[PDB]
């Protein structure tokens, strides 16, 4: 009968097995600590685990998988005098968890005989076992294997087998020479075990790299892999530099007869022998008109030996254009090789080393190291050359061929080992770039396209997403494959300056640019893929009514904030790349959360009036104000540049427009022209920002010391005027907030801020750092955010990129006004911070069987964080990280409208609602992953333990694989906003039977019966745990036609009219058999130590005595036809006369009365005398009452309600008075939300239930009305509170029954036309938990 047994730290040698062996209820068997030498032979006992570790055990039986084969999951025998495992210890199909670590094993049994599918860890190490035979199918279960100091020469062969493992530890086996290529297979595998061993196969720089290296390294092996000489070669320069004759001279060897004409993108594959002995080039040499001088700089990619031609005669302007290209290529390939080659030597001895030394100063920093944002130049890396004489021409070659050969990723470029299926593909994929050639067909290559390519190409080994990845990167490094996936670079190149050269103000209409860009075939099925690559670029993007705005073809020229930008060079289409994304975000104008790099333009919100934009420049009219950028020419410092004028005009000093060209040109010069960011060797910025002085009126404030300053003061003071003064908020309007509300902003006086660690309520996504503080005395959430002319800079960088994020923050919180996401009180700009709302409770990870914070605080979770994800949704944000440690919990209390909170710290939809169904799953279970993405879900009890149907099933769909099938939250909200919701637990199915029956009690809660005479069976359902404790169990005898519960006796009342008694201890053998004169038609016991009252068929009713349970053999008989003829003067030919049965019976006013139906009428049985002194007329003839309940409950009369059988009219009497006082028509097709007065097929009711407060009528349509009382100007009145009906049960036939079975379930019992039963379980909800569910959402949506 015992559950847990725990004996440990005792003096047991020798276990009473016997003794045990009756503990048929153990789930946990606790043996360990201790010296244990006789485990106890295995018994059927439900275990889920066997702990006997630390003891004495030298060997087991052979019985583990005969008695606890389906139930026991975690074993340890560990750390005992183990010498011998017996087979059905690996015949368990419940095992998952087995530790035999520590013993004398010496061999495991033989594979093919294992059972246990699931075992997912196993230890053997410390042991004698050995090599070893492991089966295959531990393979799709096992997760853990270590195998340290066991008695291995090699590792074993299944280990290979084993993709399913995580950890694989098989340290301390000096045996062991070899780790098997196969195992770089177990690619899931990340922890390894490899010391002590020696391992021949493997270099000793891949062990020093460490066991992942090893695994990479195994996988090299497995696959084949050969030394590659093909790398990426790539001339750049200055256009007429000779980039074309010095490709030919470095390709013929000899003085050029033949140079190449006009072209972008030309392309060869060049061959190198040694001055492992030889390289190959895919020599790309990029030139073409100026036009494509920033178009050129996407083709620029890593690993790759860059070739920058260089005219030596030129003079020191081409020195100086070389930074441009340096930068581009730094800015691109960071890890890629650069030489500067000169050509023009024949033009020119001391003058070459003149320019080495300018050039070295380019490259290099005055401190002679490697400049920031350069490339690494050196004498080594530097080279001259004519074209005629071809001097230095071996040299140069010599330059190229040791440069290829010194590059290196873990070795050395030129002969690193690559998959053969990565060259296998390369073969493939330039077979496909050919045939489409030959073709004429589109050079573009989709996804799907080259996954049929790597799929189709013969023995591909390539099977999954990080193998083609990799290939993919290969074949980019090797000039074989494109992406920004492009198959030709010439083509591309083509298709471009075909789209330059067209020659409306920039806008084309969708279709008149679809028959313009038919020169390149422009196949219309491919449409969708060729206008987004030509959005990837900016040559055309799609605007206003279907139209491509054409950045080439921009019309040229046709109180306030002003500021500059100086430009120390302009990169070609700079402009007009600017001026089309400024155009097409002001378009859109007419996000994120939690933290992240995504966000949009949310900081500049207003009406766009007029707007005119031109080749260089754009202004805007907006409601209020002014928006204009300018080209310009600036000076400073008497230094002449390129320069950008920016003016905003705001009549309300809302200068957010500001930020919006600032971000812009950052954005801009941080995706396609990163030479700007830089700085020159000597440290001088590229493009430096300027405010120019409103009271020195050029003088211009450098924006890096007004940034500076605002991180702490508020005031600058000019150099030609310091005892004046100006505010930085005339300088920088846009860092100290103007915009927002004057209400928003915090005051420092009142806000006790302090940045202690021990009030760190956590981090943001962004960088901040959250802080607990108070502000007027409240406590609150404050985030805060954290920030040599080198240092200066950098630090005005990060100050101005912080300023620029806390606008982009404080716009999006201030828009979100909705009950359930955590507000902003207000902002500051010293110190930089928000303060929010915060929560009383921690969050939700912190404060969590099943349903660990109860069934109605759960509920009213799940809908508000539900709520909350449809508002954020509703307003085009995603939070990207709703997990419940970012949900704060602000009350635990059910009563409250408020209970959680959404916040933004501790892609689209389908995300989200994903971790939303993780949410939920942790909400059912407690607890909690990279199998996610695989199809893996965690595991979560069926609906008969959990008892919450409709969330589970919900938490399912929201774990969906494909999110198509993913519900939106708003559907969620939608469907939490229905009682059926809440109510319904479970449904459980009991199959084949023919009678239900139910007791006030636990014991025999709901008790099916089946079977005849010999083969009669009953089964019991504990539906507190949705298990069936007995399951037709044959009880042979006749069948029973009723049932009660009294003390701990069960009566059955058969069909003989024979009452037999059952006292519990099993329903075997009766103790009493009692005769009546009719069938027993129902039961009733009254509390008087009991008197059992039965109604016979015939309308007569017997009255039992019961002595604790046991009644005496005589009985009383009281007839209601002599009542009906003596006390009340009813005739014999009346029809309430007729012979009807008694349907049902209740005990009324504390025990004092009995009303039972008698036909139409009611009679009540007095139990002062046991005669019937009361008849009540609630229907006419031939109706008959069906069911009477007691609603004694609250502070009110106690009233008697009766339901009927023809009319289907319930109607409610006053227990005390015997006034018919209300009456209801309960065949309403829609009942929900009827009322009545009360005065002081598949529509037909069944039975009526009393569930607290509230009346409870199933209908044979599976639906249940739940009535109740209320009052209304003193005049009583009832009105159906709520209409359940769960859609589950549709399948499963009508209502037959339906029952309280306990104080908080009802359960439904439904039988089918084929004689088999299901139960449905609804939670008991009575009036004050009903009015809770509703008012959780009529508040929050009043809120
Ligand atoms: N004197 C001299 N002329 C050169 C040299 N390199 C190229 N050229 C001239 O440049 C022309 C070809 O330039 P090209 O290679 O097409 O420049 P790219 O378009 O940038 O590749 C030829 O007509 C040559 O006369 C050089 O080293 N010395």
């Amino acid at each position: 009968k015992l559950q847990e047994l725990d004996i440990s730290d005792n003096k047991l040698t020798e276990l009473p097995a016997l003794f045990l062996h009756s503990f048929k209820s153990l789930n946990s068997l606790n043996v360990s600590r201790n010296n244990l030498k006789v485990f106890p032979d295995p018994w059927a006992c439900p275990l889920k685990c066997c702990k006997a570790s630390r003891n004495a055990l030298e060997c087991l039986p052979d019985k583990m998988a005969v008695f606890w084969k389906n139930h026991l999951k975690d074993v340890d025998f560990s750390e005992n005098a183990l010498k011998e495992v017996p087979l059905g210890l690996f015949q368990l199909d419940a095992l998952m968890f087995l530790r035999l670590q520590g013993n004398q094993l010496a061999a495991l049994p033989p594979q093919e005989k294992w059972t246990c599918r699931q075992l997912k860890t196993l230890d053997l190490s410390r042991n004698q076992l050995g090599v070893l035979e492991f089966p295959a199918f531990l393979s799709e279960s096992l997760e853990v294997l270590c195998l340290n100091d066991n008695h291995l020469d090699t590792v074993p062969p299944s280990v290979c087998l084993l993709k399913s493992l995580s950890e694989l530890y098989l340290g301390n086996n000096p045996g062991l020479r070899e780790l098997p290529p196969e195992l770089g297979q177990l690619g899931n595998l990340w922890q390894l075990d490899t010391e002590d061993l020696t391992i021949s196969n493997v270099p000793a720089e891949i062990q020093k790299e460490g066991p992942k290296a090893m695994l990479s390294y195994l996988r090299a092996q497995l696959r084949k892999a050969e030394k590659c000489k093909l790398m990426k070669m790539i001339i750049v320069g200055p256009p007429r530099q000779g980039k074309s004759t010095l490709l030919e001279i470095l390709q013929t060897g000899r003085a050029p007869q033949v140079v190449h004409g006009e072209a972008t993108i030309r392309t060869t594959k060049w061959e190198l022998q040694r001055p492992v002995e030889s390289v190959e080039f895919n020599v790309w040499d990029i030139g073409g008109p100026a036009s494509m001088a920033t178009v050129n700089q996407c083709f620029f990619t890593d690993k790759a030996l860059y070739v920058v031609v260089w005219n030596l005669a030129l003079g020191e302007e081409a020195v100086a254009n070389l930074q441009f290209w340096l930068l581009n290529i730094e800015a691109k390939a960071p890890n890629a090789v650069v030489l500067v080659v000169g050509t023009h030597l024949d033009l020119i001895v001391e003058r070459i080393a003149t320019l080495r030394a300018y050039v070295l100063a380019l490259c290099r920093s005055p401190s002679g190291s490697r400049a920031t944002g350069f490339p690494d130049i050196t004498f080594k890396h530097l080279h001259e050359i004519s074209c005629k004489s071809l001097e230095g021409q071996e040299g140069l070659r010599q330059l190229i061929f040791h440069v290829t050969c010194s590059m290196k990723d873990c070795q050395r470029l030129a002969g690193r080992l690559i998959p053969r299926s990565y060259l296998s593909l390369q073969e493939a994929v330039l077979a496909e770039q050919q045939r489409r050639s030959r073709d004429d067909d589109v050079q573009y290559l989709t996804d799907r396209q080259l996954e049929q390519l790597v799929e189709q190409t013969p023995d591909n080994d390539i099977k999954d997403y990080e193998d083609l990845q990799s290939a993919i990167s290969f074949l980019i490094e090797t000039g074989t494959l494109l992406h920004f996936y492009f198959l030709d670079p010439i083509w591309l190149s083509e298709c471009l300056q075909r789209i330059f050269n067209i020659k409306k103000n920039g806008v084309i209409r969708a279709e008149d640019l679809r028959m313009l860009l038919v020169g390149t075939g422009f196949t219309q099925q491919t449409e969708e893929q060729y206008f987004q690559f030509l959005a990837k670029f900016e040559i055309a993007l799609p605007v206003a009514n279907d139209s491509y705005l054409l950045p080439h073809l921009l019309p040229s020229k046709p109180n306030t904030i002003q500021r500059v930008f100086k430009m120390s060079f302009v990169p070609v289409g700079f402009w007009q790349r600017f001026i089309a994304r400024m155009l097409i975000s002001l378009a859109e104008m007419d996000y994120s959360f939690t933290g992240n790099q995504r966000n949009r333009c949310s900081t500049f919100r207003v009406k766009r009036n007029q707007t005119i934009y031109w080749q260089e420049g754009l202004l805007v009219t907006f409601d209020g104000g002014y928006l204009s950028v300018e080209s310009s020419d600036v000076n400073w410092k008497k230094k002449k540049s390129g320069g950008m004028k920016i003016v905003c005009q705001s009549e309300v000093r809302d200068f957010s427009a500001m930020a919006f060209i600032t971000d812009h040109v950052n954005s801009l010069i941080d995706q396609w022209f990163p030479a700007l960011t830089a700085t020159e060797s000597d440290g001088t910025p590229l493009m430096e920002q300027y405010v120019p002085c409103p009271v020195c009126e050029v003088q211009y404030f450098d924006m890096e010391d007004c940034v500076l300053t605002a991180i702490e003061r508020d005031f600058i003071s000019c150099p030609r005027h310091p005892d004046l003064p100006v505010p930085l908020q005339e300088l920088v309007p846009e860092l100290f907030m103007t915009d927002f509300p004057a209400r928003l902003f915090l005051e420092n006086s009142k806000l006790e801020h302090s940045e202690d660690e021990g009030s760190v309520l956590g981090q943001g996504g962004s960088g901040t750092v959250i802080y607990r503080a108070r502000y007027q005395g409240q406590p609150v959430a404050v985030k805060r955010f954290h920030i040599d002319t080198m240092l200066r800079h950098l630090r005005a960088t990060d100050a101005m990129k912080n300023f620029s994020e806390f606008r982009q923050e404080a716009s999006m919180l201030h828009a979100l006004q909705h009950p359930c996401i955590v507000a902003l009180i207000g902002i500051s700009i010293h110190p930089l911070c928000f303060a929010l709302e915060l929560a009383p409770l921690s969050s939700l990870n912190t404060v969590l069987s099943f349903i660990p914070l109860g069934h109605m605080l759960t509920q009213k979770i799940a809908y508000q964080i539900a709520s909350g994800l449809a508002y954020l949704h509703k307003k085009n944000i995603i939070f990207c990280d709703l997990k419940s440690d970012n949900i704060l919990v602000w009350s635990l209390d059910v009563k409250e409208h408020i209970n959680i909170k959404l916040s933004d710290y501790g892609y689209d939809e389908k995300v989200d609602m994903f971790s939303y169904g993780m949410v939920l799953y942790e909400l059912l279970s407690g607890q909690r992953a990279k199998k996610l993405s695989k199809g893996i879900r965690p595991v979560l009890g069926q609906p008969e333990e959990v008892q919450f149907r409709r969330l589970q099933a919900l938490m399912m769909e929201c774990w969906d694989t494909k999110p198509e099938k993913r519900p939106l939250a708003l559907s969620v909200v939608s469907q939490m906003k229905d009682p059926t919701f809440a109510t319904f637990m479970y449904e459980l199915c009991c199959g084949k039977q023919t009678a239900f029956f139910s007791s006030q009690g636990q014991e025999y809660t709901v008790v099916f019966w089946d079977g005849k005479e010999e083969s009669r069976n009953y089964t019991v359902v504990n539906t507190e745990k949705g298990l069936m404790e007995v399951q037709r169990m044959c009880c042979p005898g006749m069948k029973v036609s009723c049932q009660l519960q009294v003390q701990r006796s069960l009566w059955t009342a058969t069909e003989d009219q024979k009452i037999y008694i059952y006292t519990l201890k099993p329903l075997n053998t009766p103790q009493q058999a009692l005769d009546t004169p009719a069938v027993v038609t129902c039961f009733l016991a009254v509390p008087v130590s009991y008197l059992v009252l039965a109604g016979l068929a015939d309308g007569l009713v017997a009255v039992f005595p019961v002595v604790r349970g046991t009644p005496k053999d005589s009985c009383s008989y009281l007839c209601s036809h002599t009542a009906n003829r003596s006390k009340f003067s009813i005739a014999d030919e009346d029809a309430r006369q007729n012979p009807y049965p008694v349907k049902a019976m209740e005990v009324v006013n504390s025990g004092s009365e009995v009303w039972y139906s008698n036909g139409p009428g009611l009679l009540v049985i007095d139990c002062a005398s046991l005669e019937i002194c009361r008849r009540l007329e609630p229907y006419m003839a031939p109706s008959m009452v069906t069911s009477v309940v007691c609603s004694s409950e609250g502070r009110g009369e106690e009233v008697v309600w009766c339901l009927d059988d023809k009319a289907n009219s319930l109607v409610m009497y006053h227990s005390t008075t015997y006034q018919l006082c209300a009456r209801y028509f309960c065949g309403v097709p829609s009942p929900l939300r009827d009322m009545f007065p009360v005065r002081p097929q598949h529509l037909q009711a069944v039975k009526i239930l009393a569930v607290r407060d509230l009346i409870w009528v199933p209908r044979r349509g599976g639906d249940v009305i739940v009535i109740g009382l209320e009052k209304d100007s003193g005049a009583q009145r009832g009105r159906v509170i709520a209409v359940l009906k769960a859609r589950e049960l549709t399948p499963h036939g009508v209502l037959v029954d339906a029952a309280v079975v306990a104080k908080d379930t009802v359960v439904c019992t439904f039988e089918n036309e084929n004689t088999e039963w299901c139960l449905a379980v609804w939670r008991g909800w009575g009036a004050r938990e009903f009015d809770i569910f509703y008012q959780s959402y009529e508040e929050l949506g009043r809120l």
